[PDB]
DNA sequence: CGGCAGTACTG
DNA sequence: CAGTAC
DNA sequence: GCCG
């Protein structure tokens, strides 16, 4: 179980030589659509880079959990002779659907549906392919959404929407979750968690701060963010900070009651390893984990969790501080 | 043999 | 619903 | 791809 250790033991990876090579097949699977044969492949790297020792025999490598026979087998061919032969055996269509489901919105479906109609490039995609809204969002901001910002930048774009929610309500509480929390010098996005701990005041405030961050010109661009029917969880869109030198930047924010505030805090944190990892264990447990609670299997009885720490308790676990669950 | 996390929008 | 995403 |  990823979620019952330490993620620092990837800091020191004895085999690099082979997980980098097998890092491409994995994403070469994923593009494809072969979710599940591209999962093991993940955990398996994961093993490896977790594993103490570099691998150097069949039998060294099967006693691993994640690495089976035919994992093994990759592992020996890499150890006596350098190199994988697959590598040189990838469809000849990966590097174009890696390059297509790096459009926000467009996943393995829309990339495969568009290599088979002929397109090769994003000019291709621009200007003869069908778009979502979402997906000529995702093109217009192509390169931007794949870089990461500084951490430092990220500390001002949730301060951006905390400054505006605590406008309205003093009383909300607005943390930054995901690899901002867990400590990292770079974000992909920035996650932030809204909550009131009066238990009730959090309800309807999406529409307020929404129109806040807008009236000040913050928000550009809104991917998805249900507006119509005040059940609204999520907002995942696009800012940018003023002045020069900025760039569009992706944020997410989620609004969730004060009752479940340690379970939204643990699944916005992540990593995403990690939590699938922590929701199979309580799985084996009898019990099923998310975003708004930890239950037992079902109705089930919803387990009192008032901090992180009680989730990880009821699951068995040693506590993790964020910055060791970046599996 | 079959699951592999559990959930929230979109159209 | 299937697709996509957190 | 891996696992129970
Ligand atoms: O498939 C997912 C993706 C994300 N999550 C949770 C954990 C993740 O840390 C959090 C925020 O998702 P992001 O896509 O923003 N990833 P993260 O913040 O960890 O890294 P980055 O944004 O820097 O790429 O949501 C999942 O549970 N499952
Ligand atoms: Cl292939
Ligand atoms: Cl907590
Ligand atoms: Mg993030
Ligand atoms: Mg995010
Ligand atoms: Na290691
Ligand atoms: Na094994
Ligand atoms: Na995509
Ligand atoms: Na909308
Ligand atoms: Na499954």
């Amino acid at each position: 179980w990823v979620c019952a250790q330490p993620s620092s033991q990837k800091a020191t990876n004895h085999n690099l030589h082979i997980t980098e090579k097998l890092e491409v097949l994995a994403k070469a699977y994923s593009v494809q659509g072969d979710k599940w044969r591209a999962l093991g492949y993940a955990k398996a790297i994961n093993a490896l880079k977790s594993f103490h020792k570099p691998v150097t025999s069949y039998q060294e490598a099967c006693s691993i959990p994640g690495i089976g026979k035919r994992m093994a087998e990759k592992i020996i061919e890499i150890l006596e002779s350098g190199h994988l032969r697959k590598l040189d055996h990838i469809s000849e269509s990966v590097p174009v659907l890696e390059l297509f489901s790096n459009i926000w919105g467009a996943g393995t479906k829309t990339a495969q549906m568009w290599y088979q109609q002929g397109f090769r490039s994003l000019e291709d995609i621009r200007s003869q392919a069908s778009l979502t809204t979402q997906q000529a969002i995702g093109l217009k901001h192509y390169s931007d959404f794949l870089e990461r910002m500084p951490r430092e930048e990220a500390t001002e774009i949730e301060q951006t929407v905390q400054k505006a929610a605590q406008a309205f309500n003093s009383g909300l509480l607005c943390v930054a979750c995901g690899s901002y929390r867990r400590g990292k010098a770079t974000c992909g996005d920035v996650d932030v968690l809204i909550t009131h701990p009066d238990g009730r005041s959090h309800r309807g405030i999406f529409s307020r701060l929404l129109d806040s961050l807008r009236q000040e010109g913050f928000l550009t661009d809104d991917l998805v963010s249900q507006e119509e029917n005040g059940q609204q969880q999520k907002y995942l869109g696009v800012c940018r900070l003023p002045g020069p030198g900025r760039r569009h930047r992706r944020l997410d924010i989620i609004v969730v009651p004060y009752s479940e505030f340690a379970c939204a805090l643990l699944y916005f944190t992540g990593s995403a390893h990690f939590n699938r990892s922590m929701r199979a264990l309580a799985k084996t447990k009898g019990m099923s984990l998310s975003e708004h609670a930890l239950s037992t299997a079902v109705p089930g009885r919803v387990l009192p969790t008032p901090t992180e720490k009680d989730v990880f308790r009821l699951l068995g676990l040693p506590y993790r501080e964020p910055a060791e669950r970046d599996w």
